[PDB]
């Protein structure tokens, strides 16, 4: 029994970590196969971060320019080029370590663990969620650009996040290791900020779902709605709207509970109309929606 | 920015994950060097759990009795010794990923990392703090047993904690990695249950310093308070006692703040009365415990 925010365990990616420096920049690289990836910006100034021209800037840097450092070991770089937001240095070298791995895009809602890491050296693993508004509530300082968020499929580690930048308020953006940002951001030194953001409601109801299963249940109900009536309860309280495809897939929980989902809608319709009143829900006093269905089922089962 | 419960990278400690098996029970070892530590009920039957005599079940065991399996390649027993809760299962061959360790018996209120595992192999990783109780809140399901607790610090880890058993309310309790239970318990089946739990006030304070680092102040005020007027209010809602212990550890977090100690005792001694008037505090609805005053100063 219990519950935890529970991420991967991150041996396979803390082999790829490696330490990139350009001049007075350094931050953090993946190194798969022969090839580190790191973001574009490490070749930035901060008088270039106001309005780079990554093109024209590559251009003019050489192969020697780049310093990478697999833990007490120099890499020699012997191509650059950019995809992206990314830039990919081809080393001498191919890592031994290189797991079975694959990039992939992830959907806002889906959730992921975040290797943070400084100089190249893993310091903590966390779990996260990628918001509606394409940001995360991440954890992160000074140095930490180039950490790396993944999930893993069995033998395969699944590349999803490259850690770009930070927003004024506190929360941050980055693109998928084929360079593309996630969201609607840019990777130079302009104003910009988060768009509002929403609560996941599938993820909420799955998390209710891992309530049952480990004994609460007072917030069950004798009372079902329909998807209609409850997405009008779900836009007026700023939730995502919950579609056919939540319930498919929260399906799996309802039967091992014996729970509809839109049986549990109407609790959760009710939580959201009336609040908690005291009572807390998996020890917390807040509605949480950084679990995943597969998330619950996974540790749950 | 931001603040996440954070565990320390699981590398090291997944690298010396084994399977062990007696009989039909399967659980979790730490292969460490030529030995592997599990927990010594792996060799109870059925029979067994209500009154175990582990001297007189071991002494019917052989070295080819125990089945250690290290990822997919079978490791020999050579030997095997009791200490305490543990089995030490000595092998024929090194661990060649052992990293630099040390064993440590930690106290409540300190925080480590649980790598989950099942059937030797990781399942997941997360934080957690040993509670004044000497329970954790941890994520367990049948076949995490031999699970461990750790720290890393310049890559030494400290493993602290090896996973035995679940209690009735749901908590998990086990041992050091010397085999002495952490708390009251014991490795039987028999009417145990975990003492009232109270609040790690000392974490509480760190992790009020730590949103006063991030740029939140909403929450102190004009007063201050005695050490003994606060432990006087603060034990009313099941909170630790405070110790001058306490006071001194939190020092370099006043000092970073400019908030002392008994200033930021007297704005918990408000918010445990008032609550936080539809307000979070680093995210959350509750007043955390399960930071410590050295984690605020590592994450932060
Ligand atoms: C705090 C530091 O500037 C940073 C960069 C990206 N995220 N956080
Ligand atoms: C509940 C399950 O049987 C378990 C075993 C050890 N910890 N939790
Ligand atoms: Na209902």
């Amino acid at each position: 029994s219990g519950f935890r925010k529970m991420a991967f365990p991150s041996g396979k990616v803390e082999g790829c970590m490696v330490q990139v420096t350009c001049g007075t920049t350094t931050l953090n690289g993946l190194w798969l196969d022969d090839v580190v990836y790191c973001p574009r910006h490490v070749i930035c100034t901060s008088e270039d971060m106001l309005n780079p021209n990554y093109e024209d800037l590559l251009i003019r840097k050489s192969n020697h320019n780049f310093l990478v450092q697999a833990g007490n070991v120099q890499l020699r770089v012997i191509g650059h080029s950019m995809q992206n937001c990314v830039l990919k240095l081809k080393v001498d070298t191919a890592n031994p370590k290189t797991p079975k791995y694959k990039f992939v895009r992830i959907q806002p809602g889906q959730t992921f663990s975040v290797l943070a890491c400084y100089n190249g050296s893993p310091s903590g693993v966390y779990q996260c969620a990628m918001r509606p508004n394409f940001t995360i509530k991440g954890s992160f300082l000074n140095g930490s650009c180039g950490s790396v968020g993944f999930n893993i499929d069995y033998d395969c580690v699944s590349f999803c996040y490259m850690h770009h930048m930070e927003l004024p308020t506190g929360v941050h953006a980055g693109t998928d290791l084929e360079g593309n940002f996630y969201g609607p951001f840019v990777d130079r030194q302009t104003a910009q900020a988060a768009g509002t953001d929403t609560t996941i409601t599938v993820n909420v109801l799955a998390w209710l779902y891992a309530a049952v299963i480990n004994g609460d249940r007072w917030f069950l109900n004798r009372f079902t709605t329909t998807l209609n009536d409850f997405n009008l309860v779900a836009m007026k309280y700023n939730y995502e709207p919950l579609t056919q495809d939540h319930v498919d897939i929260l399906g799996p929980l309802s039967a091992q509970t014996g729970i509809a989902v839109l049986d549990m809608c109407a609790s959760l319709k009710e939580l959201l109309q009336n609040g908690m009143n005291g009572r807390t829900i998996l020890g917390s006093a807040l509605l949480e929606d950084e679990f995943t269905p597969f998330d619950v089922v996974r540790q749950c089962s």
